[PDB]
């Protein structure tokens, strides 16, 4: 309900997740198997994007049949879509960027919103409305680790979730920063793997991603 | 008249153009000769910037004497300038970036507007008002080809026109992407060439730019 | 009072400064000694950030005891903070990014504001309200020298103050550009130096920074 509460809630969700998979469901029959593969590998928090028609149905199925998993919605481009996912049962909302509307929509919503930003001005726009937890997108192109450090100076009280360009080669560098909650990506969700139903490959890849984070 | 119509119109203009030259007229007597040089080289769509006083006069002269060429205006920084170029006869408008005003100005205008963006948040700001065709500026600094690909994920239904840093060495890489309508630049409009009236050099350079695009 | 006046005033302040040190006071007893060290090295214009509690007190002490120095405030994230620093005695205000509020706050304020921007859209947002002097942040990540040159094309009548990534290795490259007023940084304000009170090291470093700018 309170802005400071959503900041804490979204913070709890991201720390327990560690790695936020950006899922795009192309086929209905892929919801559960995909979800079980990730879950077995240690990834219990999912981000289902509205990048496909099956977006909403997926959130619903997962919220009724896999209640143990924490499922959020992504690629919400307007207040209309924001309202939809909220009814579908999403536990949190994620966006690629911000607008005045969306930011106010997250202030009135019951579930927390992790807005996506790229620049200091965009951070301030959400800072003013009480946002303290942001998603950096695209991570690499925006300046990656160097950017996160730069923003830490003027905005020392905000945490980030870099997404876009994050992979096994740079995943620890990001997680090393004290102001990074978790990272997001799709490197364990290879397209070919999903089609051919190679769920053992996905399960193995998720396990590797989680095992990669354990030291600093 | 309709937003979806302008999206299509601006899309038609950019596909037939392939290469959008960003022109800045420093001398009146350069309008036609410059225009004929480009036109002979295969470049029939021009973007006259308001970066100089001769901006408006150029659009007018070209619209009355070279009706066969498709001429648009660029570097429109406010609703006032937007209104001016529209009266001057510009067939479309281009901007380096976006503001709330400008975006609404393009919704009320009769001629289509290709707004310039750099980040996902900026894309969304125009997406909300019905824009589906954007100009990436500055292309190279914003992430070039990698950026275009990144934006394709969340915004898979929008096309781009990269400008800034585009040259013969990277022009095909951009044109290879399915979500790139055309590219813009000034590499065939060398300053020295214009002054000394070396129109043969410009004509040859335009021909080379068009010939460079033919395979993928 | 007039927008065009603040543009000139802020321009005067930045040219006489050459190098704008971004200060963060961690201890009260560091105000004067730090200020005298910089001043002796040739740096008479300071930017005290509100990144710490001692921000406001510092501006006050410096405005009453070191009236010969030109002191401004930084890291002003809202209209509330903007009003505070103005009462504290700041001679100018600086921000890491922009918002609609802040930009209007600088239009009503008596002291000039140097807003921080990263992209063309952000520049336009402030351009519309009459701003012609901007701070590029983060300089390096935003495109550094190449970015400054790119923005010079469409916005040929604005000057910049790059901050973030500026150091002895690239400081002259920036100062060479005709549309750069000055640069900002913290490379002469090493943390360890401040704690251990190594003011001779700071004084020597400031002198070196000023001596580095003399040729182009």
């Amino acid at each position: 309900l309170s802005m400071a509460d959503k900041a804490a809630r979204i913070d709890a969700i991201c720390e327990k997740a560690r790695i936020l998979p950006v899922i795009t469901i192309a086929r209905e029959e892929d919801i559960l198997p995909l979800a079980d593969a990730l879950a077995a590998g240690g990834i219990r928090t999912l981000e289902v994007t509205l990048r496909s028609q099956h977006g909403l149905k997926a959130i619903q199925v997962l919220r009724e049949q896999r209640p143990e998993l924490c499922v959020g919605a992504g690629t919400v481009l307007d207040r209309s879509m924001f309202a939809a996912v909220e009814a579908a049962g999403a536990q949190f909302v994620v966006t690629p960027g911000i607008t005045e509307d969306i930011l106010e929509a997250g202030v009135d919503s019951e579930i927390p919103l992790l807005p996506g930003i790229s620049t200091p001005s965009e951070i301030m726009m959400g800072y003013a409305l009480g946002y303290r937890r942001f998603k950096l997108f695209p991570a690499e192109i925006s300046g990656g680790v160097a950017a996160i450090k730069a923003f830490g100076g003027p905005f020392g009280d905000i945490r980030f979730c870099p997404t876009g360009g994050v992979n096994p080669a740079n995943v620890r560098n990001y997680m090393a920063l004290p102001n990074v909650m978790c990272v997001g990506t799709t490197w364990m969700l290879d397209s070919s793997w999903i089609k051919n139903g190679d769920w053992a490959r996905i399960e193995a890849c998720s396990a590797e991603a989680i095992a990669l984070l354990d030291a600093n």
